DNA sequence: CCGACGGCGCATAGC
DNA sequence: GCTCATGCGC
DNA sequence: GTCGG
């Protein structure tokens, strides 16, 4: 369905979800309005009334009057009172920096801090991730063409592979799925010597590696099993740079690679539908294992995986690639 | 009526 | 010094 | 805010 439809009450859900997390910290409501938007976004119908969405599952009786009001007027008193209110939309806006979360962003904000130029002049009050977050403000809400991913998907199998011939590396993600575009990278590795029952340096050496080749330009966090940080594609000589990426890259123990893998090439519906049709025969799926259940509802012992085409099995479902699960 | 709504790795008050 | 709750992103 | 026990 297009935006002409109902983008009009989808863009209002969505900004009473951010200043609900963002500003009131309740999270939430926050995701009951996100719920609330996409299966409106979802509905093929442009919407006539209140009482004609409040039928679909996640839109009740708040939602339902909300609608009243805009399709009425055009408007939402409440949305507009906050969208002139000084501290409400200072606090909501700082939050786009990585790094700033609610809590921050309220202190921030408290003390005359309002805006990213304030942020510039108060840089021994920001970590290391909220000045990373500010140095590349723009960066990081620009979305990544697929064929610059591609790019980055060569660099990073062929410089882990140059580390370690035996390491397995996955980009999952929406990108995995086929999109047309992403919004970061997200790298999964894993290698034969790292088991669930097993070095504390594989993720390091992938991750300096890739620093040595200077595509890796920033660290957010950096620990045993997970890597946070920023990436760049190299400039094409007498060219534009690229923007700077956000990566993530984790590392799974072998015995949970695939079905790690499976969890987060996603999608969020499909691993839903998945995990829910999952118990109906009597097993349950998290991002690690998959394990049988018994007659009184207790877990057994997680059962062996070595593909994603094991879990299907296991659960009597066709195998569905990566660009069939949608849903 | 009233609680659940995802849960975890890593960075950053209190003893 | 250490443990760990809170913040944050995902 | 919405749902459901
Ligand atoms: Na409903
Ligand atoms: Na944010
Ligand atoms: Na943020
Ligand atoms: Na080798």
């Amino acid at each position: 369905p297009q935006e002409t439809l109902n983008g009009g009450i989808t863009d209002m859900l969505t900004e009473l979800a951010n200043f609900e997390k963002n500003v009131s910290q309740a999270i939430h409501k926050y995701n009951a309005y996100r719920k609330a938007a996409s299966v409106i976004a979802k509905y093929p119908h442009k919407i006539k009334s209140g009482a004609e969405a409040k039928k679909l599952p996640g839109v009740g009786t708040k939602i339902a009057e909300k609608i009243d009001e805009f399709l009425a007027t055009g408007k939402l008193r409440k949305l507009e009172k906050i969208r002139q209110d000084d501290t409400s939309s200072s606090i909501n806006f700082l939050t786009r920096v990585s790094g700033i979360g609610p809590s921050a962003a309220r202190k921030f904000v408290d003390e005359g801090i309002k805006t990213l130029e304030d942020l510039r002049k108060n840089e021994d009050k920001l970590n290391h991730h909220q000045r990373i977050g500010l140095k590349y403000f723009g960066d990081f809400e620009k979305r990544i063409p697929r064929e610059e991913m591609l790019q980055m998907q060569d660099i990073v199998l062929n410089e882990v592979k140059k580390v370690d011939s035996e390491y397995i590396a996955t980009v999952c993600g929406s990108f995995r799925r086929g999109a047309e575009s992403s919004g970061d990278m997200d790298v999964l590795l894993t290698h034969p010597s790292f088991t669930s029952e097993s070095q504390p340096k594989l993720l390091h050496q992938v991750v300096e590696q890739l620093q040595k080749v200077h595509f890796i330009t920033d660290t957010l966090s950096k620990g045993e099993t997970k890597f946070m940080g920023v990436c760049q594609l190299p400039s094409k000589n007498d060219e534009k740079e690229y923007p700077h990426r956000r990566i993530d890259i984790r590392l799974i123990p072998k015995d949970q690679y695939y079905c790690g893998v499976l969890y987060f090439t996603g999608s969020d519906i499909f691993n839903k539908n998945m995990r829910a049709h999952a118990l109906e025969k009597g097993f349950t799926i998290n991002e690690y294992t998959i394990r049988p259940l018994g007659v009184t509802g207790v877990a057994g012992e997680p059962l062996p995986v070595d593909s994603e085409k094991d879990i299907f099995d296991y659960i009597q479902w066709k195998y569905r690639e990566p660009k069939d699960r949608s849903e």
